[PDB]
Parts: C-alpha cells; structure tokens; sequence
C-alpha cells in the first residue's frame, strides 16, 4: 500500500497545506514517509514522487502527460490558456506552442539579448548609485531586474519599473492573486462570508494585469511595429499546421502568462543563487575570474553569454538545491503501475516534488546539502530525469534558454562590476507564492568601477 500524511477526518490531509510555506512542509513529510506518499484531500487526490526512480517512469512521454495542479486550475483565471495553464489535450496548447517556439531560437535569443542588456544597465547603474551606507535587497531588486527584461525584449514595453520605490503594481497584484491561489486551495469550505472581501480583491488584482497587458497591445499598435519580437510573433504569428494566428482573445492570455512566467522563476534563481554565492567564498571567486576572462567589452555579446560556462554551473546547482519552480503535477494516460509496486488508475493525479528529487542521496552523493557548482563540470555525467527542474519533455518551458541567457547574462556583470558583501550572516528563509524565493536576503554590492 501507499504511505500517507495524518487526515484530521473530513478535510483529511488538507489542513496541512495552510502554512505559508506548503511545499517545505511537503518536503519535510517526503523525507519521513519515503519515495513515494498518496495525498487525498476532500474532493481531489494526488500522489507525490520524490524517488527518482519514479520520476524517470513519470517523465515519460509515452507514460504520463501533465495534469494542471490544484492552484493551476485556479491560476487559469489571469493566465488561462497559455502554455503553462493550458492543457496538453488542448487546441491553443498546441496552435500556441507551434507557432511561439520559432520564438524562441538561437536567431531568437540573438534578437532579445542586445535589448537584454539595456535592462541589466539599469541594474548595474542603481546598484552603483548606491551609497555607501545602503544596502540590496536581492529578491526584490532581481524581480525588479527580471520585469523590465522580460518587457523591453519581449513586449517592446518597459516596465520602467526600476524607477519605483516600491514593487510595480503589476508585482502586488500578481504576488496577491497567487495568494488567493494556494490559500484557497487550503481552504476547507468554499463559501463563507468573509471570503467575499478575499474574492473582491481578487477581482481587483487581475484587472491590473489585464490593464497592464492593454498597454503593451495598445502602445504597439499606436507606436512603431514590425520589428520581429514575441508580441509580434502573436499578432502576425501564423500556425503552420492550420495556417491560422492566434486569436487576439488568446493573445492577451500569453502575454499575462509569459510576463508572469518570465520573472518570478528567474528572479528567484538569481536571489537563490547569488545568496549561495555568497555563503561560500571560493565558488564566487572563480565566478568573479569567469565573468572578467569571459566578458571584456563593456557590454556583453550574445555569444559571450554562451561563452561563459562557470556561471550556467553556478546557476544549475543554486536551482538544483532550491528549483523556482517548486513541482509540477502529472496523470496518467493509462492504466500503468509506477515501480512496479503501485497500481494506479488511469488519471490519477501525481505532483513531482522536484527540490526532494534533487535532494536524493543515492544520485547526487551522501553531501546533498552541500553547493558546489563543480557537480556540473560534466552535466553529461547526471543520470537521465535525476536533474529536471525546468520541467519534462515537450511541456518543459519553451522559454528556458531565456531563463538561461538573462540569468547567466546578469549574473556575470553582476560578479564582473560589482563586490559582494553579507552583512546579517542572512537566515535562509523561504517565502513561496506558488513559486520559491529568498525572504529577507539583504546584501551590499561595492562598485569595481567598470565602465558601462
Ligand atoms: C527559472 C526559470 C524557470 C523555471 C524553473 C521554470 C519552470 C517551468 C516548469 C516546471 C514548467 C512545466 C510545468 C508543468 O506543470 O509541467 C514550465 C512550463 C512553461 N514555462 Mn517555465 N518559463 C520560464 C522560466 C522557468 N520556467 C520563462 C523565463 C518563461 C517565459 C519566457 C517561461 C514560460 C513557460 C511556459 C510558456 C510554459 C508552458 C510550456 C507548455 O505547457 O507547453 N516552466
């Protein structure tokens, strides 16, 4: 039989997902209770994996396809059918993917990463104004960073959101409709009076959005187009299977999804990151030499990127200890036995917690916890679905060499023009709005006086 987490009858394991951080208290429970443990909740049912020996039988293709979690279904109301919320047995799934992965490309990556560099200036040039006495605040600073990238290269828009005090509305709405999201999920009963304030809200959060999605169709249309970008691509992008673009109705849903999905997971790797550089001393020193040899013009190239190989192993392992996105859930296509020791039924729902398959001992040595980015020296040498924390397969983030290439391209100016300094020892602390990043991570970044 299957092991499962303490039910307080009625409302069985749901109560547990209340906490502010449900995915470590998951995390905590895989560790106890073994590879595998069923979670059922009132209405609704998922097993989670967290050996990988039934990862790699789960990632199958021709095994299991995605199945939107509990929250996804509820995140389907700003984001909808774009490809992270939409269906795999869904029309604009597949009219969306075939149409916006030419989108994404070496060409395509060459076209973003010139504009790329614009917003990292604007970084760099905020963190150099500082004064002395002042400090950073990582997570925040990097959702900063990650909008207006995300927006100039791929929406002709800048956030502008750099020259905010505080986060940028669309950074308030957006973390609070996530909220509704996973609280409402572990909410025991649906309808209450009080809810009604909460549903209100969340009225109002979306249409800030939606309202910030007008403007980057509307200022397009009025300003100067045809330059090939990704809201290009949407509104002259053609299928080529059924000749058809897409429809503008679906447009707007893929802008919401990839400015969503475009910071958030990149911004936490770059906090995640940066805050186990700077735990250790000597993995920043070599990434601090790679980014000088590397990089020597002022601004970066689109092939000094790919030149850089330390600072994609840094980035591997920061979100191997600690994936942006926390899991992905998984059914069934048929009647299969996972292991060969757990019949299921077709359908049945599956969440992959991916931070507990990263912490397998057995794959990854007995000194798990432990950051060193030279376990990706040879990334040829991890075992096949050991490491997926971008995901599995066709459903596995189009958009990844992005994450990759603005990642990468930050962090090495960011070790190139800048020395970091802790000044709290920071206690890692973990707050999840669906997704993963540092709270409270404060560090200062003295100038090394680089030009441009
Ligand atoms: C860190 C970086 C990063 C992580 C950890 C990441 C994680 C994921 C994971 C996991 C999935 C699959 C979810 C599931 O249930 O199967 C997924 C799918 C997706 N992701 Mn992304 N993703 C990005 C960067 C990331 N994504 C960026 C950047 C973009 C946008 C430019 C993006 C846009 C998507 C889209 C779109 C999908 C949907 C793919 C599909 O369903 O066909 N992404």
């Amino acid at each position: 039989e299957m092991p499962q987490p303490k039910t307080f009858g009625e409302l069985k394991n749901l109560p547990l997902l209340n906490t502010d951080k449900p995915v470590q208290a998951l995390m905590k429970i895989a560790d106890e209770l073994g590879e595998i443990f069923k979670f059922e909740a009132p209405g609704r049912v998922t097993r989670y994996l967290s050996s990988q020996r039934l990862i790699k039988e789960a990632c199958d293709e021709s095994r299991f396809d995605k199945n939107l979690s509990q929250a996804l279904k509820f995140v389907r109301d700003f984001a909808g059918d774009g490809l992270f919320t939409s269906w795999t047995h869904e029309k604009n799934w597949k009219k969306a993917h075939n149409i916006l992965l030419p989108s994404f490309s070496q060409q395509a990556m060459k076209g973003y990463h010139a504009m790329m560099v614009d917003i990292a200036v604007q970084l760099v040039q905020k963190w150099e104004r500082l004064n002395a006495d002042e400090h950073i605040e990582v997570p925040e600073d990097m959702t900063r960073l990650t909008l207006d990238t995300i927006g100039l290269c791929g929406f002709n828009y800048r956030f502008n959101s750099f020259y905010r005090d505080q986060p940028h509305p669309f950074i308030t709405s957006m973390v609070r409709a996530l909220d509704e999201a996973m609280n409402k999920l572990q909410r025991a009963n649906p309808d209450d009076p009080a809810y009604d304030e909460n549903k209100r809200q969340f009225q109002e959060d979306i249409k800030v959005m939606n309202d910030l999605v007008d403007k980057i169709i509307a200022d397009r249309k009025a300003s100067g187009e045809q330059s090939d970008d990704l809201l290009t691509h949407m509104l002259n992008g053609k299928d080529p299977e059924t000749g058809e673009p897409l429809d503008d109705e679906n447009i707007r849903y893929q802008i919401i999804t990839f400015l969503i999905a475009g910071h958030e997971t990149t911004s936490g790797l770059l906090s995640f990151a940066l805050y186990f550089l700077v735990k250790n001393p000597h993995v920043l020193q070599k990434a601090a030499e790679e980014a000088a040899r590397v990089l020597v013009d002022p601004v970066p190239s689109y092939k000094q990127v790919k030149q850089l190989k330390y600072v994609g192993m840094v980035l591997n392992e920061a979100l191997r200890l600690w994936p942006t996105a926390p899991a992905f859930s998984l059914y069934a296509k048929e009647d299969t036995v996972l292991g060969g020791e757990y019949p299921l039924e077709k359908g049945d729902e599956l969440m992959v917690l991916i931070p507990q398959l990263h912490r397998d001992k057995t794959i990854w040595g007995d000194d798990v916890e432990e950051f060193r980015p030279e376990r990706f020296e040879n990334p040829s040498a991890i075992p096949q679905h050991a490491f997926k924390p971008f995901g599995n397969g066709q459903r596995a983030c189009i958009g990844q060499q992005f994450a990759l290439h603005e990642a990468t391209l930050v962090l090495g100016m960011m070790l190139k023009h800048f020395d970091f300094e802790d000044h709290t020892n920071y206690e890692l602390d973990i707050k999840e709005t669906l997704t993963l990043k540092p709270e409270g991570f404060v560090v200062k970044a003295k100038s090394k006086k680089i030009p441009l």
